């Protein structure tokens, strides 16, 4: 309690907040998805609503501390507003992302920050053939809105999406779910742009 | 009036806010449900809307005071933003929780805090067989999003859900309603994961 | 202008805000309703949407002043956020209350505060028989969420609801509208729980 | 840039904010409407949605300055939260007013403030006969919620509503649109109550 | 990291925020659109929902710095709340604009600021003839709500709208998309009013 109050004061009130990664000091943001349910499928507007967990993970030198100095505290929990968070957003989103969980991140002594917010995302997806046996395949690209490849480097611990937490009595069943890291190049800009393409193949139950 | 103004000033303006429970200093959060109505049942998207009271109860040493010192004041009411609140959220939620009551908590001299917000929750539930006599059973797990068993220990005063405040002229009648405390242990991590499973068996009137 | 600026400064900037009524210093909150329209009636979910004026009235010793001292000012208007307001909310509400008017209260020299916000409330009501000649009767209890009878004492100036401001070309006509003060007791505790029961009998036009 | 920063600092940071008009110091608020479109017409709930511009105009002695003293600056733009705004709201509104434009006001050297927010208003209107050639007439009264005639005096520069900005390919065409200043007198209270009655006669295209 | 923290501190914490452009010091705001999808088309209310990128670009002398002085930093990213942003809004909007991306702007050493927020806009558009081969043409004017031509001068780098990022499996295909700069003078006011007219010709797939 007392040691934890001193730790948060020496990390946020003492040192100024992280201004973001630069080309000289890049940051590696490892992200993984945990698909919960395909709630709505709109064939009239070509919109699909997803319920998932966006496991965001990054390591900062500014959020590093010795546990021995702060009463053997290895890790702590703090609000997402108190710390810097990556701007990883869906490029093909149709409606603003609805946060279903409290925005709280876990910070460890080595500076590794883990933030897993539960989100409801309505994105661009044509569901023509969802009632079919082969189903319909729909992709949605996730990545940094302003930072490029030289600033934020996206990573995936596994190519497979976590479907263990998926709703058993869902209206739509998953046939395939993959999170592939893609390195894109744009004519405008010489810098590369990394994006995690969430490809989901689903059909009606 | 005058003694109450001094009490709130000596508790919030003097001492810094609670940073959250740690492994060394755990917290026991006792929660109970009071089901009011099953407003909406969506068979098209497998979503069910519930109106209930989430009776959150926890004891803090920081919010302790002697009533004799503060003009025999045994308890007081303060905004939920002024004090620390547990991150108890539904794991199978589809849409953000709608708060129907003012977020105000009751703090007693022994440090016990009681916060009962009225909420509207839309969660994952297959209502196939709601028109049947046996009805349909739907569960929703409630627990801390970031804190584990070593930090927040969930508790239930009773295994039965309060149905005395349930709407008599509701579209759906309750056959069974139970709030069971579940302790999950995984091969990954040695920490326990406590969640209150709200199981409700209901049918059409 | 100049005398009014000094009055508001000597009342809010000088003295700290009202912490709420205690058992030793109780408060009498007189409330009355002015029904405007029954906008929506949902037979599918048993929800009824009401448009009304909640005339909240209470007297505080802290908001008392001599008009002769402040340039013969008898009363003034201030934002509902600047002053303390009672937590009077509908116990059978289904969706959060939508405020249709600016939240501004009128404070008189004797300390009497009048706050009349226009609200849209969607509450639990079975409308089976609204198309009938006798119509359907639906009640909704209004009261303090955290304070009991020893802290907040509810009062009604009249048992009849103001229907003079009711919409003439409404889809539903009012047959009866009453605001009854009800006292609820529990064996445990000696504190009474006062609530204003808004009973409305209506039918289709 | 530099002269404008000094001007805003000498007007808001120096002098305290306007507490509102009193009986001794009344304020004249001139308002005009610019109807854009009749988006929705609900015959089931007797609700009509309007898209319009509410041109609010008032003169304050506190917001007066000499342009010669502040580098020949005749007028400036500031947020609606930084200055005092009148509580002009629709008395027959069914849903909260949706603001479609940024809430920014234009303040001139003579103290005249102009605030024109684009709004979407859902109000009480029976549309029985909208498909007819003569159409349907629907009125909505606009006025101060707390201030009476002795505090806020409403004014209209013209009795005709601006229909030059009205959508040509709208589902409903305007036959007549008038903004009439009405003074209401009650035997109860000697104070008058001024309201701008927006009368619109429309039919299907 | 260290040089970037000093740069943001010397730009925002040192100098006060931009008060907005004046007649003496005008600002040129270059804006371009990147149409993603025509999600909804409502023939009942004459409303059309668009998903697009509003590329806002302006140069400020206050946000200028020498990269050699701040460790060869050419550009940085900061929140849209930390800096001044133009009040560019759609004049024919029916519902408030939904922001789908994080509001973060890119600031370069020469003072050029680029802010590209992804937005969902529901505006006035008659879709009679969308099922036809020639399709339906719908325009929406974009511009500063309070600042005139003498304060904010709108510009377009190209007359053609970026359709490279448009959804291939959309319900509606684009036949033509143009962003035309229009300078209109009104009888009311002596100042010119510049607006970017987004004209889109589309049909069903
Ligand atoms: N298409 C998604 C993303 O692409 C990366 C990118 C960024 C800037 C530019 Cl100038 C070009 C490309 C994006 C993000 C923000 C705006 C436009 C596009
Ligand atoms: N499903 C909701 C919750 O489950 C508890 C839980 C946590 C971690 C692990 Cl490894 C297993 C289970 C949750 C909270 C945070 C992250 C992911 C999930
Ligand atoms: N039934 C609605 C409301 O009643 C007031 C009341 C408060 C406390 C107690 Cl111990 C009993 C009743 C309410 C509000 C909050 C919690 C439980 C109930
Ligand atoms: N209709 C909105 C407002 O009208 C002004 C008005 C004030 C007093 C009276 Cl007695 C009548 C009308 C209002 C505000 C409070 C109560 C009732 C109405
Ligand atoms: N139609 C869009 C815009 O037109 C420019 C304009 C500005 C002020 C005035 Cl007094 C007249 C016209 C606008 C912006 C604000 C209010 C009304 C209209
Ligand atoms: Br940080
Ligand atoms: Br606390
Ligand atoms: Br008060
Ligand atoms: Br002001
Ligand atoms: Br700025």
């Amino acid at each position: 309690q007392a040691n934890l109050m001193r730790l948060k004061s020496d990390l946020f009130n003492r040192s100024p907040m992280y201004p973001g990664p630069t080309k000289d000091d890049p940051l590696t943001v490892t992200l993984g998805f945990t698909l919960q349910d395909i709630v709505k499928v709109d064939s009239s507007t070509n919109e699909v609503d997803l319920v998932y967990y966006e496991q965001q993970r990054w390591k900062l030198n500014s959020l590093m501390w010795d546990p021995n100095e702060y009463g053997n505290i290895t890790d702590f929990r703090t609000s997402a507003a108190d710390i810097w968070t990556p701007d990883i957003t869906a490029y093909s989103s149709t409606r603003p992302v609805q946060v279903l969980s409290p925005q709280i991140a876990v910070v460890t002594h080595d500076g590794s920050v883990m933030f897993i917010p539960a989100q409801r995302l309505s994105f661009m997806c044509d569901p023509t053939g969802v009632d079919s046996e082969e189903g319909v395949t729909c992709a949605v690209k996730f990545g940094s809105w302003v930072y490029s490849g030289f600033e934020i480097d996206l990573k995936t611990d596994t190519d497979q999406v976590d479907l263990s937490s998926y709703y058993a009595s869902s209206k739509y069943e998953i046939l395939s779910a993959t999170q592939t890291r893609q390195v894109q190049h744009y004519s405008c800009c010489p810098e590369p742009y990394i994006d995690v393409n969430l490809v989901v193949k689903f059909r009606e139950r």
